[PDB]
Order: structure tokens, then C-alpha cells, then sequence
């Protein structure tokens, strides 16, 4: 009695409470204004906005997952063929992400078909199968299987492209069927039953067929030629025969074999690889697969790629101390602290606490390195959010916003050095297995 | 020298002080807000908005210069023709007054042109000459000479009547320019002189042809009738025949003889008549006279008229301490001290040191008194800007505020102690008489 | 509404340092803990929510209390600004947890200093109302009539007195087929007031 007594909101105390915040003058200021203003509209801080807006940047390179995931593709396209401007299809990578995941979570479903239906892995499974967000292997698995076209084949026409909300909706109700016709299929028989069997295959039809609806299934297949014409900077007109898989190794000169993604994730030892369980889209293709490593080897690493002349997809949590209209990441801009609001736990803890997680994939496209003998101050990151948020879609982001709200990057891996990069090479790492659950995972 | 160095801006003190506000928590909030929104968006108080917009009151009526003198004669005929609705004509003050102010800046000039052209005087007539502003005086002044029409007879159909600046600034230019030529025709001849009389007449004529491309001159002269049809609010149809100056007494009720200003006016003492020279629109028109009297006073006649069943003409400044989206007028809502911004200058001194003025007429329909047996609380107030200013137009009034910011109200002489009313009926008060420029002066 | 949204916010802000409390024995990435620390301030309640609110706090006439604030009518950054500051006690109740036991004096302290800023911070979005529970507020209104009229009044006694809720009477019935018919069901620890009345529903 005395501790739930201890435990519940006493009338009296808030009140005394209440008595003696207003008697402070900070106080009575910050209730005055955060009743009238949102407190990010309050408190962002001016001051630190002028010195922090800093666009002077010493080393350059000369859905937003699929943007970032293809640009430098596009680039080396650009530079390729002498264009003057290009871009790929992304809608193409998006049919099948979304296709591949539908089907994905068929099999996901069939194989947790011993758990109850109200099990944390099958509702799990249930809440949102055919969501727009990858990771940088999804990506990779897609191409792999599908290679790549120019956005003049196939582009974001159709209304879902750019409003996939009630299509999503739409597909999840009817898997959400499925996943019981197929459970309840499968208490009387064995999943290599060909009733099973069947019964799959036409789900696949129904969410093809259903698909096809909103989207047109890409005008040509992997292997088979397309024709292509187009102008380069100089007005001249070329065309192209090739396919979506000689595409994106010819001209686009992607060779999966060499990216690889290092993240911070202080939960963690660094040196060891860290697997996301289930995480996928293509039945049967790669897993998410990260090695964790410190912010020193990070940032490096994200210097040397740029050096390379490169861009660096790396995943943060958006838009954690993000202001959108000045387009800054400085968790230091809003002037909390001046209301007595702090914040002491850290990343690993914010991690665990359900705080802090990835939710969107971005570029770096340079950073400004301490003239002098240091290391890098800020960098330049580049967004897939039309040219009016941020500055033009440009933002610049901190040293520290990069340790503390950023965890991914991707590289190629001879930027590695040796030691590390033998940790993809020598099939001696034994992974730590996290949950498919797990806030590393996706981003938008 | 040394005393001019002590009065310069010193770059180590303002920088040391800026050092010293900066440790202080509450400075550092407060630039934080105040670099990103208007002072008075930050600092409106809402746990005081809570307590003081308060729309119960006990006490109730059953070109705003304008709009606020013709209220209660428009309730007159509302009442007298059992009428749903109506409106006197406000344009056809607007346009008499507007002819005779320009008028009387021909006199004013000829009678200063004794004075150089740069004196205060002469600049001061030169500066607003035909402006839209009156006193109640000057609006009696205009009835006794022309009457009053309904508004269905003479409305606010051109656009100078609902946009005045660019007519006014034409009229203007021209009665610089006849300034000019009276004052040179003066230093030659008498005023008397029959060739000022024709000047002068030329330039009346002048002005009237200029108006009249604005303004069309009211259809009925004041003693001539005019035929009005209207529908009473039982759907029945009526037609008057009328004047407009009988149909100011017969209808609107109107006793020119029975209007009487109070003022508070702490510069000087209670009991004293006060004048303001020269203030004016019709030649030979009746003065803007006050009788200065405390706000004890000044509170029980506005209560003692509402519990008449009439509304207070009253002016005051505005927009100081006005909320124009809640409607709330109170000289406490806005949290100034929590910034550490206090206002001592009492209201005698804020009128001489230029901080405070008469700027606005607007009428008190209604007040709280507190039941039991003591005083007003707060007064229902309405203004001419359309039910989308205030509350439908509906503001509250604090007992403060009116004590601070209003300065005038008129009422009817037999509503004042007989001490008083012989201040204006014995014919023994000699006034006390303020420049033309007074700040207690005329109302927009 | 404010007046009950702004106890329900405090209430659930306090109710979870309690189910963290409770839970501390279990792995962090537990599916009740997540679960726990998902979102833990929301805006949503159950109809015996509501009846825990009026018991303990009463009712009273919006003329008394609005909807001013920002955060009454755009709830989403407040709701973040403690969901992340509730986000850290839970870290620092469920350390502070495996050297000590929950009624040690330590425990019963760091709860109150959390309670206490959970309160300010609440306090910088929305005023506390301005009568507790038990406390007479002066209400002056006008009836259909045009006539005036003032109330003394306390919330409680305005809750019973003037709005005439009996909260003896209210039962809730719910058609879910996923249970037989007949059977009452009771959703665990979904709840505001600490101690309060359970969510239950007949089938």
C-alpha cells in the first residue's frame, strides 16, 4: 500500500510543484511561448544557425533507398554515354522490390507456420509485408535478378509510383488472407504437399494480377534487348540495344561483388559482423549484413570514398535534429538546455530504449576535412526530396550529428583495409544473428 | 571630453554586458525566441487569455469616428420604423466632411499666412489636411448642417469610400498648391481684398469638381425630401418622405443640444473645460470641447448610460494592448515582464513624452459590475472592421484598461451631477486651450 | 477535453514508470518491454479510462479551461519530447533496479524526482487546471434566456451534481468472435490512473 500510495500522481504535490516552477523566471518565460509555439519553431537556435550553416566544403566529389542506392549508377552512366542529364528507373526496381516482398512473405509465412498466430515473429510477419523500404543488399538482390533501365523506359507514371499508400493497403489486406489460407492449409498437410504447392502459385497470380493493376509489369525482361534512343550534351542522337542486365554492368558498370556496409552500432563489439535474421525481399538472395565498427574507422572511411571521388549512402535516423527548412543536422540547433531539457543516454542505450533506429537512406556528397593534420568537421548530404526542402535538397550535417544519429554507410571493399576486409573475405566470421525485427534495419 | 566619451557607445562594455546577460538562463531563452518570432506572438499570456476573455456581462444595451456617432440614431429609426434591419449613410458624412475640411484648410491658411511658411503651424496645417478622422464635435457639426439619409439611398459603392488614401493624397497635393497661391496673393493684398474672395471661391470650386470625380454629391439637398421605400420587419412595405435634416430628428431622434464629452486627461486638473484650438471640419462649427473629470467619474457615467439602455461612444489608443484575433483588450496579457520589459511612465506623462494619443472611436455596449456593490470589472466593446475582427467584432475591455489607454467618452448632459452639467451650462468656465496638434485629438 | 487530457497525459506518463518498474526482470528486448517503451504517451483510451479520470478528477465547463495551448490541438512534438525523456528513466529505473529492490529508498526517491519532471515538462505545454478536484471554482455563464447566473462549485461535485455521471453504471459490450459469447474479457495492464479500473468488455 505504502509503495503504490508512493507510486501514484499526488494532487497536492503537483500543485506544490507547479507553486514553485512558476516562481522561477525561466520557467514562467518557457510556459508563456511553448503554449503559443511548437518548441522546434521556439527554441531553434539563431546563433548556432549562423555558425553552423556552413556550405564551404574542401573535398567534393565532381523510395529514397533506390535514389541513393542508384545514383552514382546513373553518374557513371552520365559520364559513360557524354549526357548532359539521366536518370534511371527507378519505378522499375520498385514493381519488383514490392512484387519479390509479396512473395517473400508467403514463404516467410510458411516457415513460422509451427507458431501460434499470436507469436512476436508472426505478427510480426503480419504488420506491414509490403512496405517501400530496403537496405542496401535488397537492392543488390534486385539487381542482380533485374538489372537496370533509363527512367525513358519506364517511368513514374502511374499514380501509386508516388502515392503507393492505398496500393499497399490494398496488397497487405489480401496477403493478410492469404497467410491464413495458407496456415490453415497447412495443419493438415506438409508445406511440399502439391495442394500447397498450388495454393502458392496462384497467390503469386492474385498478387501479380493485383499488381498489374496499378503498375505495368517493365516493358522488357532481364535478358531480353531493349532499344534506347537519346541525345548527348552535344544535340547528337545515338541508340542503344542492350538489356536491363548488360545495362547495369556496361553502361551503368555496377559489380556486386564489391559493396559492402560498415555501420556504428554500439551495442555491439566492433570488428564482428552483424546479420539482420529474415530481413529480405528476393527469396533466397543475400542477407543484411553489416560489420560494426567505431566512428573514427567510419568517418575515414567515408573520407578516403569521397577522396575516390565517390558519393557514400549511408542510413540515420530522420529527421532526429533535422531542420528541413534551413536544411541542417546539428543536434546542438535547438536550444533545449535553456528550458532545462537534456538529453543523457547515449547511442547503444538509445538503441535498445526503442529512441533511436535507421529510417532513411541519404548521400554524402563531400565533406571539409580541419585544414591542417585533423579530421572531418561536416558534410554535405544530398536528399531524394525535390530541390525545395533543405538547400535545393542540400543538406550540411555535423561531425557529431554523423557519430550520434547516423550508423550505416555503404563502400566498396577494397577501401578497406586488410584487417577488415577479411572479415567478408575469409569465411571465418561467425555473425551476431539480431532479430528481423531489429532498428537497424530498413530505411525509407 | 570627457563627458562625451562617457555618453559614447563603448565596444568593451556593450560586449562585456552582452557577456553578462548571456550567463543569465532566462536572456539566453529569450533571445533564443525572440530572434525567431514577433514579441507579441511569443509573449501573449494564455493562462491569462484563460482568465480574462470573459464574455458574461450584467450590464448590457439591449471612418469608425463615424460608424460609432450613428449607432444609436441607426437603433432610433430600427426602433421607430419597426425594422429588421438598417443603416444610416456613413458616405454621406464622409463626403461633407471631407469638402469641408478641405474648406476650412483654406481659411486655416489665409488666417496663418501672417506666419513664414516653415513655422510649426503652417507645416503642421500643410501635413494632413483632408484626413478621414473626426471628434464627435466635428460629426455634430456635420448633422446640424446636413441631416442624415438611410444607407439605401447613398452606400459605399465607389472605391475611394472604402479606399481613401490615393483620393485623399489628389486632394492634398492641390491644397498645398493653393496654399501657396493664398499665402503669395496675401503679401500683397488684405484677405478682404476682392481678389482673395474670388481666389478662394475658384479653389472651392476646384476641390468640389475634383471630389465629385471620387464621390457623387448626395441626390437630396438637406431641406430638400427624398422618397424612401423600405420593407418593415413583418414584410410590409412603407415609403417616407422626408429631409434629410427632419429625418434626423423626426426618426433618428438625434438632440444636437444634449451631447456632452468627458475626459480623463491627467496632464491636467479635474473639473476644467479643455479645448482644442483650431480643430475642425466645418467653418464657424462648433469647438472640440472636453470636460476633464477622473475615471471614478468617468467609469459611473458609462455604467449610469448603459443602464439606460445606451451604448458609449468612447476614444482611446488603438491598437496599444489589443489583441485583434482574441479581442482582448488588457494591458496585462502579454508576458513583457517575464523578458524583463516594464513599463513605469504613468498616463500623464506617456501622453506629453509622445507614447500615448487618442486614435480610435468605438463603442462600449455593455459592462460587468460586480454584484454585490462595487464597481465595473470589464466592458463589452464593438468596432466598425467586420465580424471577422475580435469575436464577430466583439471585444472585452478590462476596468484597467480603460483607465490606462481610453481617455473619452460622450454622453447626454442630463445624464451628469448638476456640479458637472454647469460646467458646460453657466457660461463661467473659461477653458483651457491646447495647441491643434493636441494628442488628444481627432478619431480614425 | 483539456482538462482530462492533460491528467490522462501525467497519469499514463506515471503509470509507465510503474509498468517499467514491474517489468524489470525482463530482457530489455523483451516483446513486453518494447512493447512498454513503443508509446508510452499517447492520446488514445478506452471508456474505463475515461471513468478512471472522472473519479479521481472530476469535471468542469470548458469556459474554465480551453484549448489554448499549441500542444492541446497538435499533440505530436510534446508527445515526442516526453516519450524521449521516459524513454531514458526507463534505462535509469531498470540500472538502478539490478543493484536495489523496488521498495528500497533509493528506488521510491528517483521515481518521485521523475514523477516531478515529468510534470514540469508537462507544465511548459499545457497550465495545470486551475482548481484541484475538491476545490470550488466560481463559474459565471448565461442560461437560454439571457439571463446570468453563477456557479460555486467543486469538479467532483460538478461531475455528479450538474452532469449527473454515476460511474456505477457504465459497462462496456463488445462483439469479438475470436472468443466465446457470454465471457467477459479483460485487457492486461492496459491503463492511465495507477491503481485505476481495468479495461474489461462482455462478449
Amino acid at each position: 500500500f505504502q509503495g503504490a500510495m508512493s507510486s501514484s500522481i499526488d494532487i497536492s504535490k503537483i500543485n506544490s510543484w507547479n507553486k514553485e516552477f512558476q516562481s522561477d523566471l525561466t520557467h514562467q518565460l518557457a510556459t508563456t511561448v511553448l503554449k503559443n509555439y511548437n518548441a522546434d519553431d521556439a527554441l531553434l537556435n539563431k546563433t548556432r544557425l549562423q555558425k553552423q550553416d556552413n556550405r564551404v566544403f574542401n573535398t567534393v566529389v565532381s523510395r529514397c533507398w533506390l535514389f541513393a542506392a542508384t545514383n552514382q549508377l546513373r553518374l557513371n552512366v552520365l559520364s559513360e554515354l557524354n549526357l548532359k542529364e539521366f536518370e534511371l528507373s527507378q519505378a522499375y526496381l520498385f514493381f519488383y522490390d514490392k512484387l519479390e516482398k509479396a512473395n517473400y512473405f508467403l514463404d516467410q509465412i510458411v516457415s513460422s507456420a509451427d507458431q501460434d498466430i499470436d507469436s512476436r515473429l508472426v505478427q510480426y510477419l503480419l504488420a506491414a509485408p509490403t512496405e517501400d523500404g530496403g537496405q542496401y543488399s535488397m537492392f543488390l538482390n534486385l539487381v542482380k535478378k533485374y538489372g537496370l533501365i533509363p527512367k525513358d523506359l519506364y517511368g513514374d507514371l502511374p499514380y501509386s509510383t508516388t502515392a503507393s499508400r492505398k496500393w499497399n493497403s490494398l496488397l497487405t489486406t489480401k496477403l493478410r488472407e492469404f497467410a491464413e489460407t495458407l496456415r490453415t492449409a497447412l495443419k493438415e498437410r506438409s508445406a511440399d504437399d502439391s495442394i500447397i504447392v498450388t495454393l502458392r502459385e496462384q497467390m503469386q497470380r492474385e498478387i501479380f494480377r493485383l499488381m498489374s493493376l496499378f503498375m505495368d509489369i517493365p516493358p522488357v525482361q532481364p535478358n531480353e534487348q531493349f532499344t534506347w534512343e537519346y541525345v548527348d550534351k552535344d544535340k547528337k542522337i545515338h541508340t542503344i540495344k542492350s538489356t536491363p542486365l548488360e545495362f547495369a554492368s556496361k553502361y551503368a558498370k555496377l559489380d556486386p561483388s564489391t559493396p559492402v556496409s560498415l555501420i556504428n552500432d554500439p551495442r555491439h563489439p566492433y570488428g564482428k559482423l552483424i546479420k539482420i535474421d529474415r530481413l529480405g525481399n528476393v527469396l533466397g538472395g543475400d542477407a543484411v549484413i553489416y560489420l560494426n565498427v567505431d566512428n573514427e574507422t567510419l568517418s575515414k572511411l567515408v573520407v578516403k570514398r569521397l577522396q575516390n571521388n565517390k558519393a557514400v549512402f549511408f542510413g540515420s535516423h530522420t529527421p532526429k535534429f533535422m531542420d528541413k527548412k534551413t536544411g541542417v543536422m546539428d543536434i546542438e540547433l535547438w536550444n533545449y538546455p535553456a528550458i532545462g531539457y537534456n538529453l543523457p543516454q547515449q547511442k547503444a542505450s538509445r538503441i535498445r530504449y526503442h529512441e533511436s533506429l535507421m529510417t532513411h537512406a541519404m548521400l554524402i556528397t563531400g565533406c571539409h576535412v580541419d585544414e591542417t593534420s585533423k579530421l572531418p568537421l561536416r558534410y554535405r548530404v544530398e536528399n531524394s526530396w525535390g530541390k525545395d526542402s533543405g538547400k535545393d535538397g542540400l543538406y550540411v550535417m555535423t561531425q557529431k550529428y554523423f557519430e550520434e544519429y547516423c550508423f550505416q554507410i555503404v563502400v566498396d571493399i577494397n577501401e578497406l583495409p586488410k584487417e577488415l576486409a577479411s572479415k567478408f573475405t575469409s569465411g571465418k566470421e561467425e555473425p551476431i544473428v539480431l532479430p528481423i525485427w531489429d532498428p537497424m534495419g530498413a530505411l525509407a
